[PDB]
């Protein structure tokens, strides 16, 4: 498809067998999801943006379904105010920023 | 062009006259570059982001250069830790998403 940015880009995700709404978000590096109960093992981590940083679970070769595509990777876990879709998985569904 | 994402999607912007470089960001809704000199007037205004507000000196009606396309909005400036073209812009130089 092809998302215009007059509104945020969110999109319908399926993250540990829950929907959310996530942004498709090019300045991410990493994907970072809101608090939520996914199992198996983690490392901490911290990441930082505008405002300072928050301390995330880092859970590697996690499945995501993101607006039907599927992909696999690291997700971050933590008190973001958002769910974000950053490039690691981006880059898996095929997505491009064009101008 | 078409931009991929295994990289970082930065460009070379000019502002006030002056070439930085900046990210392309779908997740920001607003434009916030770091701390510089730019001329005329300026509003006090608060932004949050991933790790909480920050304060910054609002600019309207700034022409900015993005990787050679022209822009004239707004620019938050202040103490983002990454200079960063969000979605106010985006739009103005006619970037969509694509997969
Ligand atoms: C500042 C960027 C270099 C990095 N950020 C991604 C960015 O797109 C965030 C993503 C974002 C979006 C909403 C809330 C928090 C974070 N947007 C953001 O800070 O935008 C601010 C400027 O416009 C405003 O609109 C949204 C918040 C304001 S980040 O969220 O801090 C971030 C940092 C590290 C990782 N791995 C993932 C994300």
């Amino acid at each position: 498809p092809q998302i215009t940015l007059w509104k945020r880009p969110l999109v319908t995700i399926c993250i540990g067998g829950q929907l959310k709404e996530a942004l498709l978000d090019t300045g991410a590096d990493d994907t970072v999801i809101e608090e939520m109960n996914l199992p198996g093992k983690w490392k901490p981590k911290m990441i930082g943006g505008i405002g300072g940083f928050i301390k995330v679970r880092q859970y590697d070769q996690i499945i995501i379904c993101i607006a039907g595509h599927k992909a696999i990777g690291t997700v971050l876990v933590g008190p973001t105010p958002v769910n974000i879709i950053g490039r690691n998985l981006l880059t898996q569904i095929g997505a491009t920023l064009n101008f």
